[PDB]
């Protein structure tokens, strides 16, 4: 009669043995979510950590790329510097060389003059010789003219 | 008689008219020598005068030939100077460039690592998915096992 | 009292039916939940896979850049060699010109020395000619006075008897 | 007194002969002197001509030197041109290398900028994935508590008559 409760008690026992199997499955799925979130955010943090070292390299490459441009800078200035001096020397050389071509032609000009002056001293001596021969002949004349006039009488 | 002196007087007159023609010829030949010596030593002095100007030119050429050697001197020093600096720049460039080849390979080394780390997060999610499917099947089981046990009597 | 039992039977059958209606009611509801937590999982998996592909897809361009960068480094190294060879080949031409220029300056100093020596010799040979004149006009003066002797001698001596 | 004249004749013939002997004597002697002063002249002329030839003979070597000197000046001018051309052609190669090097450094800065921009973007896409998780586990927590409601709800409600 009253043991109709006994059917209820096993039926009610069927829920509390069920609510437990059910709660434990939901709780083992929520636990499975917050677990995955742990494992990932871990591997994400380590991956995001790579960024600072990658930015280091980029900054160095950036710096090394600057050093390069400053070395190219130094080179242009050098070249232009040592070219300008090379040019100034080139002109001094030139100036010098034009000066030498002048003194050489002034010595060729002198060599030719020495010649006209040497030649005319030869000519001057030959003149003296010529006048010495003419003198000799003249004296041989005045001499024999005194001898011719050493006569007396007659005829 | 005594006029035999008259022959002597004309004879003596023949000498003094002769000594004169003769002295005058010697004296006109000595005069002709010391005259030539005058005309020559004149042209010799002017010729010998050329020597100082010729020595001037030689001294200048000597000087200009010295300037040249000092310009060649300046050039060697210049070249060697601007070469040495060119060399130092060459090395700095090199050093820089070797440094860049290092940072580039450290970024390729990082790119490959990023990949292994990206791939395994994909693999980690597929794992989570796989475990989520296995969980779902497991729960469908424990569920229907509670339903199967909702029977009574008989059999 | 035979009906007194059919009363208990109809309420024990009622309680069982009432109990089964909710027994089905929660099971269907629960199978909805586990089938919803799976969809919530597979959706997030799709959600993440989309972003992980988009992120992993950056690898090729990053590699493009490094490759382009790496070869541009080679360009520089080429330019270095070229510059090197240019300066070296300039250094060597400059060496030879230097020598030639040197050799040439010596040859000029030698010709200059020759002309200074030639100038010197030319002066002493001019000196000799100046000397040759003062020698000559000396013998010239001495010849005339020596002849005026022998002239005026035999004039003075030729007048009358002399010994 | 006929002989007194032959006395004067023999002494006037004597005086004339004596006078002629010396007349020849000085003329021969004088023709020796004028013939000696000419030899003294022609000898000095030979004497000078020898020295003037030896002196004038220096002209050719002096000219040799100037010519050798003049062409050595041309050697220098050649070397100048060569050096000029060498430096000019070096200046121009150096100009091009400079440009290439320049152009190259820009291309590298561009690839670097790209990678700094690529790095930035890659971080924010990583940020989103971190965000996507905290979104997910939020919806995860909220889903569980919402289901524990509907679970414990119909357990509590499914015991006996409820409305």
């Amino acid at each position: 009669l009253q043991v109709i409760e006994e059917n209820n008690q096993r039926h009610k026992a069927m829920l509390d043995s069920m609510q437990e199997k059910f709660a434990t499955i939901i709780d083992s799925s929520l636990q499975s979510v917050e677990e995955h979130a742990k494992q990932m955010h871990k591997k994400l943090e380590q991956l995001g950590a790579m960024s600072l070292p990658d930015a280091e390299e980029l900054q160095n490459l950036q710096e090394e790329l600057a050093n390069e441009r400053a070395l190219a800078q130094q080179e242009d200035a050098l070249l232009e510097s040592m070219m300008m001096q090379m040019e100034q020397i080139k002109n001094l050389r030139s100036k010098n060389s034009i000066s030498m071509s002048v003194h050489l032609n002034k010595m060729e000009e002198s060599r030719l003059t020495r010649n006209h002056r040497i030649d005319d001293i030869k000519s001057g001596i030959q003149d003296y010789q010529k006048l010495g021969i003419e003198a000799s002949q003249s004296a041989q004349a005045e001499l024999t003219s005194q001898m011719e006039a050493g006569m007396l009488c007659l005829d």
